[PDB]
Order: C-alpha cells, then structure tokens, then sequence
C-alpha cells in the first residue's frame, strides 16, 4: 500500500528532486500510496501525496539532519509502511536512490565528517539491507573500493528524461517567441549555462571562454546561465571581462525547455557532474553541447554526435578553441541538433522511473 | 521452443545487424521463440522478440562485456533455452556467427583489452571448445586454424545473405534517372559512392585521395557520396584540405541505399581490413562497378565475376589513384562490368544464408 520517500529538500528545480517526483509519480500510477518526508516542501503538492515537513531545525546541518532521522523513525513506528525510499544517504532505507557521488572518496582530496561518513556508512556497510539504484557507472567502484558494498546491491538505472523537454511539434513557433521575448536576432549566437552551481559546473570557465573568443564570434554571442545561486561573485568576473552587455543571470525558473529550443548551444564545462540531466535535455531539444568529458552523461553527447566533448585534463585554451570552432561552424551545429533529435527518437533516455518502481515494487 | 541470439549492439545500418535479423526471422517461421541479450536495441522489435538490454556498463569496453556475459549466463540459468547462438565471441556459446576476423591474428599484425578479446575468442575457437562456428569469410578460416588449432568440422561455411530489395529492379533504368535527377547529376558527371558506417576502416581517406588525385578532366566531373553513421568531421577537414568542397557529400546512415546503388557510376571501398563486405556484393547485383582492396573478404567474388577490379596488396595510393583514373575513364570497361555483375547475380547463390544457418542451428 504505502511507500515512504525520504528527501531533505524538495523544490522543482534540482535533478534530485525531479528525479524523486517522477519515481514517486509512477509508483502513484501502479495504485500506491504515496508519503513523503522532507525538511521543506517548494512548489505544489501533486494530489494523493502525503508530504510531512518534519517540525525540526538547528544551526548545524548534520545535527538539523540527525533530529531529522529521529523525527521520521519515530512517525514511522507509529504508522508503519511497506517500504522506504531515500534520496540521500541515511540510516533505515529500504532503497537509496544514489543522486550524489561517494562521500568518502571526495572526503580523501570532527563532527561534520563523521555524520556524513556514518550515514554513508549506514547505506554502504555490507551489513547493511538498504538496495542501490545507481545512476553513474563511475561512482560503484568508488562506494565498493570504501565499503565493500555486495555486488548484487547495486542497481543501474537509465536516464529519466521527462517528455516536455522533447522538442514539441510546434518547436519553431517556440523558438521565435522566446527570441522575440529575449530581442534575440538570427545573427545572435545565445550560450545556456543550465542548474544551481555555477561554481563546480563551471561557468568561470564558460565566461572565459566567451571573452576569448575572435572579434566576430565575440560580438554575436551572449550567455544566459540559469541557477539559484547568487550572482554577486560571477558579476565581477562579467565587469572585468566587459561582458555587462552579453551576460545574464537568471534565477531557477519552470520553463527550461523555451531556453533549450531558443538557445543555440548548451555549455557545460563543469569541474564534475555525477551526470547531467541538462546535456541529454539539450540532446532531445535538438541543442548542440559543448561538455567536459568528466560528467557521467557525456559520453551520450558523443555517442549521438550531438556535439563536443571537451577531454580531460581540463586546459581552458582548448575550451576557448572548440568553443570558437562550434560557433563558427553553422552546418555542424545543425548536423549536431538532427542528429540529437535523431537519437532522442530511439535512444533510452527516459526509462529511469519505470526501472525504479521495478525495482522498489519487486 | 526457445533460441537465444546474443549481440553486443543492434541497429539496423550494420551487417552484422542484418545478418543475425534475417537468421532470427527465420528461426521464428520455422515456429521456434526469440529471446535476444543485448546491450542496446535501436529500433522498432518484432512481434513476438523477447529483446533483454543488460543494465550493465563499466568505463572500460571490455570490463562491461564480461558483466554483459555474467548478466547473460544468471539468466540463462534460471530461464534455459534450447540452442544459444552468439554473434559476438564470447564462453557459452552453442554456435557462434563469424561477423569478425581473426583477432589474435590483427594483434600480431598485459595489456587489458587484449587479454579480454583474446580469451573470449580462445572460448569459442579452443579446439577443447564445443562451440559450432558458422563462417562467412572463408579467407579467415585458415587464420583462427593456425591460431587455435580448431577442428575443420566445427567450421560450416555459409554463403552471402544479400536481401532481394538490392537486387536491380525492373525499372532500374528509371530509379537511377530519378535519382540523378534528383541530386543534380548530368550524364557526364560521374558518382562515387562509399558505403558502410567505420569510413576509416572502410578507407575513405584512401577514396578522398583518389579523387582528388585524378586528371584535371577527370577529376571535375567526379562526385563522391559517403553513407554512414560517423561523425563526418575528421572527413570534412580532409575533403576542404583537398579543396573538395563542391564535390563531395557525407551523409548519415539511410535505408534507401538501393536507389544509391543504381544511381551510382562506381562503388569504392579500399579498406584497411573487411571481415566480408556485404555491400561489395549488394553493388555486384545493384550491376555498379566495384573498385575494392583484396584484403576484403568478399573481393574475391568481384575478380570472379568480372564486375569491377580487385587492388592487390600491399596498398599503394598512387595504385588507387591510377586504377580509380583507369575505371573512369573507360566508359566500355564499366559497361561491361555492369553486365557481368548483374549476370553473376542471376546464378551465384548470393542470397540463401538465413536458411542455411537455420538450417545449422535447427539440425
Ligand atoms: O532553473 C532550473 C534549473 C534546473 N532545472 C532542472 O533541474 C535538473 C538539473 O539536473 P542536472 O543537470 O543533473 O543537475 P544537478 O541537479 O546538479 O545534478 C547533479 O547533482 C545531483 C545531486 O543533487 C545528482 O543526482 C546528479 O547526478 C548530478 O549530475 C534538470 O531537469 C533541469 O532542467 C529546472 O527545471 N529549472
Ligand atoms: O546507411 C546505411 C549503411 C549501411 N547499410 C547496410 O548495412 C550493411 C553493411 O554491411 P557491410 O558488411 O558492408 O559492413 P559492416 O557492417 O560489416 O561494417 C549493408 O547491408 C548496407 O547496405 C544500410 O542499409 N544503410
């Protein structure tokens, strides 16, 4: 009947959170009942969910978590569910949905360590029940290497792209609004930096980048990044560059896929990403993708020649060239935006929730 | 009841692809259930296919592949099936189709990938092996002997498997018209056309460089069309290198390559190495001349058929260039080549291999 999901915070715009509500949604579709428990709750409430925001706070995370964990252990033994599903790493889940990458490992490059190293821990032990769907390939042997995790405890699931990002059949009229909206003309060239972050997902390196390019590329091309962080730190960074006119910022906002359809190419130089939904969003959009080859859906962009995976070692010199090469060259981006919308129509890209509910159901 | 046809990847635009659809098809008519182990399936499945993708991946290829099989065999074990036929090399098999040449031989022609590919070759050819092992390239069949010592009975040499549809129709002559019509190509211009996804391997910079190497005269008229899923750009550097722009298309991967085949004045294929080389054949009964190296699998029938010419090894540019200049300019010679390919085809057995491997499989 009842499936308990647990996440410390729920708010549309973050991939854990939309990952969560569409495993939640499916699981809602089979005929179960839906609770949920979280620290905060932004946004509506979809029908037949239960969310109980738990009365707890402190001034320290980890503590602020702890009386979390008790809260809800507590409202569980009084009203008992037939399975529990957590979206970060705490004692007494059934399944943990591994949205973050390994703890102990990024640990390795006290009150607050130990907390987060205990409730991995309390997921990883090997004497521990909790299931894992996985969604990185990369961070397995990562949490194996650190805990000796059992191999049949892992689960790896595909992406879980939802349908309003495909490009609708109507997706030109799209575009022409949004560039109208935003004064955008043919010869504009207009970057998207997509999803709260900027710092490790890079738009340091994306501003460079745009700065450096030649003269003619540099006077068409403007950048939007969208994210919830505050801008002040990136502001300067713009000023210094004398990039005030072609650089906006924008809060996180619903309608992601105007930007996708008016945009005409999705940067993504991040320091790391454990996958990137917003690059296979760019794909099934037709947007062409300029991404570092460290984040874990990159290897999609290659694979569906949907644009250019920048490799590692990071240089900034060769973002700046491949991003002036991607520009210049028309024909490829719309060969990369074909070809995206050509993968989109056959590739797996949007199975993840149904795999999930496979998997939490039995 | 039930067959299992394991492949690591399946796509329509391969031969390997298309080879394992026409035996699976077969199987399926003779009443026999299908169950297909796959890492990825791009495309519609047929009614009545039991298509399983392992949710399996690794960073390294190779690693992945033996997750791949584990994730076959627990299967296996708890759902059995009457015959197990693989179409990539690998422990376990009943029957293995032969879509690859001989790896342990290219190697010489530790190290983690090599010890990988290795073993699961050495699974199915060891001469301790029980694996029955359907040929399609008779040249590579004294390769794996000399490598592995594996019993001559356990080779079945099947032949070609081409599909009726890239056979030269009755209205041939109006197919090429349209099409000629259609991409602007007057009666002197002269296309080429390079066919198959993996243009390295298949040697389109060896075709590029031909054509760009021909008599002024020659060269002016010549045209090249390249079909296949790569990325194009490594090409479109070379072909603007050579200043090939106006005269050269790359195009991704498409189903109607028949319509090419007739439309086309000669297929290139200089490959680097060829297993077989199916569209070889499929431009043989297309009556399209053939311009190919002898290291492909299927030359062989191209010299017997007359339907074009063979280049010998070792590779030599300035041998293309002169041949490609040679078949181009003489205007008789494809004529006759045409003629021959398209008689060849009314009595060479290019065409019943999905039965013969049923044939194989069922007992
Ligand atoms: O204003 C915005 C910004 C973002 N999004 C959406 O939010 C998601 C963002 O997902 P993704 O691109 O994967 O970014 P993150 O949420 O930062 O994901 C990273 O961080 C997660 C942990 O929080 C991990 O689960 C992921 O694997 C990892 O890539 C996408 O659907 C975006 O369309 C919006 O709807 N509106
Ligand atoms: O765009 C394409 C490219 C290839 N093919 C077919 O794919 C097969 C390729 O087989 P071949 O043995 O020539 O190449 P391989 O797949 O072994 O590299 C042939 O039947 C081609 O006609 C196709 O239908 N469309």
């Amino acid at each position: 009947a009842t499936l308990a999901f647990i996440l410390y915070k729920y708010f549309p715009f973050g991939g854990l959170q939309r990952d969560f509500m569409r495993i939640a949604l499916e699981c809602q579709r089979r005929g179960h009942d839906i609770r949920v428990y979280t620290l905060i709750w932004e946004g509506d409430v979809p029908d037949g969910f239960e969310v109980l925001v738990a009365p707890v706070r402190s001034i320290f995370n980890h503590r602020r978590n702890e009386k979390f964990t008790a809260w809800v252990r507590a409202d569980l033994d009084r009203r008992p569910v037939q399975r529990v599903i957590g979206f970060n790493k705490m004692p007494g889940l059934d399944v943990y949905y591994a949205a973050d990458a390994c703890f102990e490992e990024k640990a390795q490059t006290w009150g607050r360590y130990r907390h987060f190293a205990g409730y991995e821990r309390a997921v990883f032990d090997p004497a521990s029940k909790t299931e894992i769907l996985m969604i990185s390939e990369v961070q397995q042997p990562l949490f194996v290497k650190h805990y000796g995790t059992q191999a049949e405890r892992f689960h790896l699931l595909p992406p879980g792209i939802s349908q309003d990002r495909r490009a609708p059949a109507n997706a030109a009229d799209v575009r022409a609004e949004f560039r109208r909206e935003f004064g955008l003309e043919e010869d504009d060239l207009l970057l998207v930096q997509i999803g709260s972050g900027f710092k490790t997902k890079g738009l340091d390196r994306s501003l460079k980048a745009l700065s450096a390019l030649p003269k003619a590329l540099r006077r068409r091309t403007r950048l939007i990044a969208i994210g919830q962080d505050d801008p002040k730190p990136f502001l300067l960074q713009i000023a210094a560059l004398g990039l005030n006119d072609q650089v906006q910022i924008l809060k996180g906002r619903s309608d992601i896929p105007r930007f996708l359809l008016g945009a005409d190419l999705l940067i993504h130089p991040a320091y790391n990403e454990n996958t990137g939904t917003v690059l296979l969003e760019a794909l099934v959009s037709g947007l062409p993708v300029l991404v570092t080859d460290v984040c874990g859906y990159a290897h999609y962009i290659a694979e569906a020649d949907a644009g250019r995976v920048l490799p590692s070692p990071f240089e900034q010199d060769s973002l700046n060239r491949l991003l002036a090469e991607m520009l210049e060259d028309a024909p490829a981006r719309a060969a990369w935006s074909r070809n995206g919308l050509a993968y989109a129509d056959h590739a797996d890209l949007y199975s993840m929730p149904q795999r999930a509910a496979d998997l939490i159901l039995g």
